[PDB]
């Protein structure tokens, strides 16, 4: 659509005045060319990234796009679990000198997953909110661990000052026929974790997610319902 700017085999879509969705694609036998989404946030004179693309080369295109279209330094990136669609491009971020952050558990898992760990580890209070001293300079990004679901390590991100909350791999859209790739999922706890995400960001009306276009809060409801069926 008109909002879907094309650049370097990726797609960039403005969602709010200072927020864009990045989308990259990986062709895999049996799956088609699977889209994965992350975010780009301008916070004053700097840019913040949520999630890499599937590959280093694609993630380099995210950074090229930022330079062309925003032309401000990228201060940090936060990646939302140790799977290829979210952390496949860590080397590109590190080649740009960008400080990278992930759940401590994601950093522990990354090497066995064939991924490069983020430089910095986030830890979370018992109620799920990030311990702020582990998320220095996060600006409007509000990071929440909802519990195991799509993976054990999945985290979520709200953008303060906007209507947006990012569910990453945890949340699928209201028309989705399944929960996507459950290979590393916690099927017992998924429904509660999806609901915890919704309760952490109760003001959010635009739910952004890894594998479908932004949706209403019906994405959370429908995801939790599909997840309840797994119990
Ligand atoms: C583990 C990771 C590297 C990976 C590889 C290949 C596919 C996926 C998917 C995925 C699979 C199917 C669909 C189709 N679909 C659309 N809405 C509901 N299902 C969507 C995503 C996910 C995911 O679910 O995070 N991770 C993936
Ligand atoms: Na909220
Ligand atoms: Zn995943
Ligand atoms: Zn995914």
């Amino acid at each position: 659509e008109t909002g879907d700017q094309r650049f370097g085999d990726l797609v960039f879509r403005q969602l709010a005045p200072n927020v864009w969705q990045h989308t990259s694609y990986l062709d895999m036998p049996g799956f088609g060319a699977v889209a994965s989404n992350g975010l780009i946030v301008r916070d004053g004179g700097r840019v913040l990234v949520v999630d890499t693309a599937w590959t280093d080369d694609q993630t380099a295109q995210i950074l090229n796009w930022i330079k062309q279209e925003i032309n401000l330094p990228v201060a940090l990136a936060v990646v939302t679990h140790a799977h290829q669609d979210k952390m496949g491009g860590m080397n590109a971020l590190h080649a740009a000198g960008i400080a990278t952050y992930a759940n401590a558990l994601s950093n522990q898992l990354a090497p066995q997953e064939g991924l490069v760990a983020a430089q910095h580890s986030l830890t979370f209070a018992a109620n799920g909110w990030v311990e702020p001293a582990t998320a220095p300079n996060f600006g409007p990004l509000k990071v929440f661990y909802p519990g195991p679901g799509h993976t054990s390590d999945n985290i979520t991100v709200g953008i303060d000052g906007t209507d947006i909350a990012f569910g990453g791999c945890l949340i699928k859209d209201s028309k989705a026929k399944s929960l996507g790739n459950l290979g590393d999922a916690d099927t017992e706890h998924y429904a509660a974790s999806a609901r915890a995400f919704g309760a952490a960001f109760p003001k959010a009306s635009m739910i952004v997610m890894s594998h479908s276009a932004p949706d209403s809060r019906a994405a959370i409801t429908h995801t939790a319902r599909m997840a309840d069926k797994l119990r």
